[PDB]
């Protein structure tokens, strides 16, 4: 009975906690030095990418407000926090050469210190998609293997700055996700790929984050490690994938192998320093090719490996070059008019809370991880600008959700998966890239008419008293 | 050729301006001691009534922004400001034992000293629809005949705190649209009609907004125009009523009486101190009678007379009770498939230019007003959150509307019209109503995803170029 689902199912140390990115809440694009990014810059230069045309301008303004995040972070009674750094708020040229923002570094230790003070512990990615945009303007960004270097000089920055205090890093937030819909949809920022090249650059890309998270993993283990005795890792985009036909040798095999193109494409690197067999044999010369040095960094660099799941598909085989047609599958969502599962207030959500156990499972067995987060996990509202808050935070599908969820990741724990925490997506209601503001995941409501006020869901107070220490 | 028309075309004395109201631009709703309007309420306990779920609790912020739109006004260089007082934003419980609101009360004088400071004239409208909420829960608001004494001392308390500086004052801002709105359709605050009653609540509503105004305006003649030496009138709905087939006895007296039930329902009252004959024929015992003392009070009851203008329609004769049923009335827009005019950014708002001068000159005509502002006019862009501020800001359809509206005025004054001033409405993008923000009519752009900026578009730079000084 998930319902049941509470806090003194887990081990003492297990960490609970709640997730948000820079540019998805901070607002203050502008303000206190920060510099753009591709994701300024996308959304100003083409709003029609964005539903409703919206931007990152203001979001929820944790930019001004955070001392209120703080406050229903210490309310709502959970271990941990995971946020992400703005690049261009620290750095808003992104190299060093376009200045070091003291303002910047100031907003970022004091949301830490607040956390601390509230014995909360910050877990911190570096880079949650938005690129400087002066990066981008000089050499492409991901697309150059210039951004392996500026980006570990912004890692140092940060273990510099904030290593003292955060333990818990994590390079890069979904690189697949990065990758995929800036490169090969063309539908995020930088929006290329619908010039571009949607058979090539994603590679590129992916190939670039991969060699940049290794850099600065290496940076962190040899040159702040000891002195700081944190732990460093990544998050991935993750998503079941079953066989459409589970008596199919084909439809296992297509499976296995959309587990490669997602999944694989940044996991193999990380294990054994190359990519999926699959991927080799599908891709061909257009997938790049590590040196002996880079391999070596690349296996084995982290501590920790976050993952992010969300929903689940079925798979079958398949029957110009593009990234999505190299995967050689047909996503599936029934069987014999029977969904995988219900649909959230998004049509590509569908629930399917075994999905998380399977991944997690999965990702023990063929990567040997031996310290697993999950880094995100939740479910957005039906769309429904016609509700009083009253009404609107009674996110019974939520709740459901997330007590589904954390049964089933500690169903994984049982089956043999060493995971130390899970993180819910996310902390507010934000902006949702694409989607605009109209897609709410948090556990807090926004009301977007009224400075952004915060009021708990359901969902949140559940947590609270399920999950409180 | 009205692509010429300027401030050279018209009298030394004439004002120009913009306008706004307290609802639509303030936000502080529930900030400086501000008690709760009709239309907080409607919004927040019925938000499926509006347009995008939005409301006015911060609006365009100009509660906290005056000081930008003051700058704004000095840039843009134009005469005159027309602007609303909150009625429970003084009163937050709308009588004087719901007590005096000090800063509320602040907020104004900073306004019109900001004002007074830039060489601008502030035009005030008392009642612009924000009915004090404790005044509609405790007797019904307008519904009821103590209105009248309440909005008598709320009256006297602006007479008292501003007229030493505000010289030009209105009673009321479309009483028409507040009445049939409210209570005929149920579309505005307090959303009645659609308990209410078409057939008769209508007509009780205006019965006493016409008491309130004439008691308003006797209590400024006796009690503050002596030593203060300003003025006070009125703002009225109005729309061109022609007749669909200009041959037709039928359907001139079906424009006629179309005029009578919008115009002359609150017009024929402050001429002759009763109601127009075709209303007390149509509506019969439904509609309230003067006593010999209210008839004398209203009769000649302004210095001046506004006229909200936008738009026009045919009229034909038409073929449970109602206020729109009793009109006996039909609305064409087209004489074969010929549109009186093409469509702004709304269905309802056809442009016909010629409308303003028959509107004027009617008005004169009938009523025999001895002084006139056009207190409204103006255009809503098309809808298209795809635009750049760079394209969204060119508003050529604005900019010839103006003009040929302007040149119309121009048209009525040699007919005879006494016009003393024209009034843009509006300054500033704001909260539309039922509509809500996605219907444009500022002169300044608002940009909602980046903290309400300002930018002037195309046609408050021509008005500025063409009408400064």
């Amino acid at each position: 009975d998930a319902t049941r689902i509470s806090r003194s199912d887990f081990p003492a140390d297990f960490i609970m906690g709640t997730g948000s990115s820079a540019y998805q809440i901070e607002g203050g694009a502008r303000d206190g030095g920060r510099g753009p990014s591709i994701w300024d810059t996308f959304t100003h230069r083409r709003p029609d990418m964005i539903r409703g045309g919206t931007n990152g301008d203001v979001a929820v303004d944790s930019y001004h407000l955070y001392k209120e995040d703080v406050n229903i972070l210490k309310n709502l009674g959970l271990d941990a926090y995971r946020f992400s750094i703005s690049w261009s708020r620290v750095l808003p040229g992104g190299r060093l050469s376009g200045g070091v923002n003291k303002e910047g570094i100031n907003y970022y230790n004091n949301l830490i210190d607040g956390l601390l003070a509230n014995g909360i512990k910050p877990f911190v990615t570096l880079f949650h998609w938005d690129v400087p945009q002066a990066l981008e303007d000089e050499y492409g960004g991901f697309l150059s293997p210039r951004i392996v270097d500026d980006f570990c000089e912004y890692a140092e920055l940060c273990f510099w700055e904030f290593g003292d205090r955060v333990k818990h890093w994590m390079t890069l937030n979904e690189p697949w996700t990065f990758s995929v819909h800036g490169y090969a949809t063309g539908l995020y920022a930088p929006g290329r790929g619908r010039t571009g090249n949607p058979g090539t650059e994603p590679y590129w890309v992916t190939h670039h984050l991969l060699l940049a998270h290794a850099a600065a993993v290496e940076l962190y283990k040899n040159k702040f490690q000891r002195g700081q005795e944190g732990q460093i890792g990544i998050s991935h985009a993750t998503q079941w994938m079953e066989p459409w036909d589970e008596n199919s040798a084909s439809d296992v095999e297509a499976a296995a192998r959309a587990l490669d193109f997602m999944l694989g494409w940044f996991m193999e690197p990380i294990t054994s320093g190359d990519y999926p067999k699959s991927m080799k044999k599908f891709v061909g010369s257009r997938l790049p090719k590590f040196s002996p040095e880079q391999s070596k960094m690349l296996k084995g660099s982290y501590d920790f490996v976050g993952l992010n799941y969300y929903t689940a598909s079925y798979v079958t085989n398949a029957s110009n070059f593009s990234y999505n047609t190299d995967i050689h599958v047909t996503y599936e969502t029934d069987r014999n008019g029977v969904p995988i599962g219900p649909q959230s207030g998004s049509d590509w959500l569908l629930i399917y809370p075994e999905g998380i156990r399977k991944i997690l499972v999965y990702t023990k067995k063929t990567y040997n991880v031996p310290l697993i987060y999950v880094t995100e996990n939740g479910v957005d509202d039906v769309k429904n600008t016609n509700l009083t808050l009253s009404e609107a935070r009674k996110d019974s599908m939520r709740l459901k959700y997330l007590q589904d969820h954390i049964f089933n990741v500690r169903q994984a724990m049982n089956d043999g998966v060493n995971v130390k925490g899970y993180f819910a997506w996310s902390l507010l209601d934000n902006f949702e890239w694409g989607e605009g503001y109209g897609v709410r995941f948090g556990i807090i409501h926004i009301d977007y008419n009224d400075n952004f006020a915060r009021y708990p869901k359901d969902s949140a107070v559940w947590l609270m008293n399920s999950f409180h220490k």
